[PDB]
Formats: structure tokens, C-alpha cells, sequence
């Protein structure tokens, strides 16, 4: 029951998601190897994700998780980059989007910085790169992101150099404290806890 809603360029939702997308990318460690090289992107298409059952199971988590951090659900709007992005759009989130080896346990991750969903794009470390050119800084081939609500409730705060949850805890954020541009990445243990909002088409666009 999932339906795509194109959004024009004109609409300031278009705009807002854009801005995020944009405006969150940073340098990486890899120096690109993941996820490419790249300061921008070249924004194609970007679609609302409707399915009244996955929003229905999401509220509903939603609510219990709120009455459980004196009525905050802690909600945030975070990237997910995954080879199974078509499998969620339709499914909703489940135990096999989680990533096994995350630093964090197995979970599903989300990011504030759209780069760092980027490089899971392809895969894990970017896989080998886009299925045409094999390619993981491919300039031409399109790529999916995930913008994504998703609810944190009480978050276990991991300063940073399916599974459960931490007991007494709905999420873990994982804070960076070495990399001082890198932004906050977040794992959820269920998969109730994530509406997979926006779907956006990109492209990576080569440095001048
Ligand atoms: C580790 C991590 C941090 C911040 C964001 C993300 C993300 O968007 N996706 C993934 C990811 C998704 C699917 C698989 Cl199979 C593996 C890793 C991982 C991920
Ligand atoms: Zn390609």
C-alpha cells in the first residue's frame, strides 16, 4: 500500500528536505572511498512516502515510547542510506535493515550528516560501488536516500572515539568525540520506531 508523491521544485517541502540534504554533507575519514567525492549533490527527484499502515504502526510506537519519557518521543528527522531502500519504502523498517556489525550493536542507524548515509548507499563501506560501473564515487548513476522520522525516547549517549536496547533506554546516539565536524548518528532496535518519510533521488556531483 505504499504510494510515491513527486514533490515539485517549488514547494517549500521540496526546499526544506533539500536544504538538510545539502547542508549536512562533511569530509569523511575515508577520504571518499565509501561514498565517494563529493561537496553537493545533484538533487533529481524527491517523493513522499505514503502507507497508512507503516504510519499507523509508527504512531503507535510513537505514543507508547512517549508515555514512557514523560510524553517526549524525542523525534528527530535523520538520513538512512541502504541497499534495501526499496524493501522499506514498502515494508516499513524491520530486523533485516539492521546492520549487524554497527559500532553500536545490531541495529538500524540513521544519521544527521546526509554524507554519512551516503556511503550505504551501495552497502556496507560502499559495497563495490554502483551496480553499472562498479563505481563507488560514480558521478552519473542515481542513488536513493531515506529522510526519515524517526523516535528516540530516552537515549543512551555513547561518546564515540536485532540487539536490545540499553535497558531503560529507546535508542542509542552516538556522539563523535575525536572527529569535531562529524555529526550525531542514532540506532533504534525497532523497527516501528522509523516512518521512512522522503524518498530522494541524487546524484553525487564532482568537485570543480
Ligand atoms: C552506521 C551508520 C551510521 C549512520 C547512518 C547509517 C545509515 O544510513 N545506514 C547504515 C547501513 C544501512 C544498511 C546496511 Cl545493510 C548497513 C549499514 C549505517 C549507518
Ligand atoms: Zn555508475
Amino acid at each position: 500500500g505504499t504510494i510515491l508523491i513527486d514533490l515539485s521544485p517549488d514547494d517549500k517541502e521540496f526546499q526544506s528536505v533539500e536544504e538538510e540534504m545539502q547542508s549536512t554533507v562533511r569530509e569523511h575519514r575515508d577520504g571518499g572511498h565509501a561514498g565517494g567525492i563529493f561537496n553537493r549533490y545533484n538533487i533529481l527527484k524527491i517523493q513522499k512516502v505514503c502507507n497508512k499502515k507503516l504510519w499507523e504502526r509508527y504512531t503507535h510506537r510513537r505514543k507508547e515510547v512517549s508515555e514512557e519519557n514523560h510524553n517526549h518521543a524525542n523525534e528527530r528527522m535523520l538520513f538512512h542510506g541502504s541497499p534495501f531502500v526499496n524493501a522499506i519504502i514498502h515494508k516499513g523498517f524491520d530486523e533485516r535493515h539492521a546492520y549487524i556489525g554497527g559500532m553500536f550493536g545490531a541495529g538500524i542507524y540513521f544519521a544527521e550528516n546526509s554524507s554519512k548515509s551516503n556511503q550505504y548507499v551501495y552497502g556496507i563501506g560502499g559495497g563495490t560501488g554502483c551496480p553499472v560501473h562498479k563505481d563507488r564515487s560514480c558521478y552519473i548513476c542515481h542513488r536513493q536516500l531515506l529522510f526519515c522520522r524517526v523516535t528516540l525516547g530516552k537515549s543512551f549517549l555513547q561518546f564515540s572515539a536485532m540487539a536490545h536496547s540499553p535497558p531503560g533506554h529507546h535508542s542509542v546516539t552516538g556522539r563523535p568525540s575525536v572527529n569535531g565536524l562529524a555529526l550525531a548518528e542514532y540506532v533504534i532496535y525497532r523497527g516501528e520506531q522509523a516512518y521512512p518519510e522522503y524518498l530522494i533521488t541524487y546524484q553525487i556531483m564532482r568537485p570543480e
